[PDB]
């Protein structure tokens, strides 16, 4: 279907390392995770490989955001054996069918929440 975006794509992964959760639908959940999963992987390596630093100052603008995701995540993750990042599934508030889901990262100290009973959301 639909693939392929700038800036748009940017946002959402400086926003989710910033709120370590951000709401988006499939197509953004499957394209962000792509591009925010590999972000993870480069910055485990440190702020001494240029693709690294070159990749999260292109992805992510904030200069704050930049050093903390290698001295926040990149640490937290460096031992980790895989899985960075969460996808959930959640219903949708619009008038018109829609699909959307909750992105966030393995590691944050947000509070949970009450999951579906019935078996059928919409």
């Amino acid at each position: 279907g639909s693939s392929g975006s700038s800036g748009l794509l940017r946002n959402l992964l400086t926003g989710l390392v910033r709120h370590e959760r951000i709401e988006a639908p499939w197509a953004r959940v499957d394209e962000m995770r792509g591009y925010a999963e590999k972000l993870i992987d480069y910055g485990k390596l440190g702020d001494t490989n240029e693709r690294a630093m070159r990749m999260a100052d292109f992805w992510l603008t904030e200069k704050d955001l930049i050093p903390k995701l290698f001295q926040v995540l990149a640490p937290r993750y460096k031992d980790q054996t895989g899985g960075y990042t969460r996808m959930l599934q959640i219903p949708n508030r619009s008038l018109d069918r829609a699909k959307m889901a909750v992105i966030e990262y393995k590691g944050n100290c947000l509070p949970p929440l009450p999951l579906p009973s019935g078996p059928s959301s919409g």
